[PDB]
C-alpha cells in the first residue's frame, strides 16, 4: 500500500535514481542536443528502432532498463492549438507505458519546452499536461529540470496539490 509521491530534482536526468526513464526525443530517433543528448550518451543501446511519431512514446530496452522515448510537438512547426493536443497526447502515451512496464518509479523531463518550445515559455503547459497523464498512475514520478527557477516553481505547484 505505497503512496505514489511527485518530486522534482533539478540535475542531469541521466542520473536518474529512478526504474526508468522518459526521453524528450525527436520523431526520427535521432540524437539531439537536450535531454535526448544526455540519454543517447547514457542508454545509446535505447536508439535502436526508437524513431515514432509525434505524440507518441515507444519504449526500447538498455539491457532491462526501460528508455521511454516520448516525441513532443516542435511549436515552431505546429499551431497552438494542434501542438497543445499533441503534447497532452505523448504524456498519455507515457503513462500507459509506465503502467504496462509495472515500474514502481519513473524519471520524466517537461516535454515541448526547450528546443520544441518554440521560443515561448511551455513550463506550466508541459507540466499540467504531465499531471493529466500520470496522476491516474501509481508510480513514483521523479521530474528533472535545469533551470532553478523553473524548480521552485515546478516544486510549488507540486505542493499546492497535497
Ligand atoms: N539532461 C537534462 N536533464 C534534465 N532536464 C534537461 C536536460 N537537458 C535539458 N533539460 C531541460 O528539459 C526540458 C526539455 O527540453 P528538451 O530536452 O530540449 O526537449 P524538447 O523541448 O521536447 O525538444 C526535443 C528535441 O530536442 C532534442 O534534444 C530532441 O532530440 C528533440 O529533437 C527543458 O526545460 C530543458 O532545459
Amino acid at each position: 500500500h505505497h503512496a505514489p509521491s511527485y518530486r522534482v530534482k533539478r540535475m542531469d536526468i541521466a542520473k536518474n535514481d529512478e526504474e526508468c526513464v522518459v526521453n524528450a526525443a525527436a520523431p526520427r530517433g535521432l540524437p539531439g542536443d537536450g535531454v535526448c543528448k544526455a540519454v543517447y550518451k547514457k542508454w545509446p543501446e535505447s536508439f535502436k528502432n526508437s524513431a515514432t511519431p509525434v505524440g507518441t512514446a515507444k519504449t526500447v530496452m538498455c539491457g532491462t532498463y526501460p528508455v521511454i522515448h516520448a516525441v513532443g510537438p516542435n511549436f515552431s512547426n505546429y499551431s497552438e492549438s494542434e501542438g497543445d493536443r499533441e503534447l497532452a497526447a505523448a504524456y498519455r502515451e507515457v503513462a500507459k507505458e509506465v503502467t504496462r512496464l509495472g515500474v514502481n518509479s519513473v524519471a520524466i523531463p517537461l516535454l515541448s519546452t526547450g528546443v520544441y518550445s518554440g521560443g515561448k515559455d511551455r513550463l506550466t503547459q508541459s507540466l499540467n499536461h504531465l499531471f493529466t497523464a500520470m496522476d491516474s498512475t501509481d508510480a513514483d514520478v521523479v521530474i528533472y529540470c535545469r533551470d532553478k527557477e523553473w524548480e521552485k516553481k515546478i516544486s510549488e505547484a507540486i505542493q499546492m496539490r497535497t
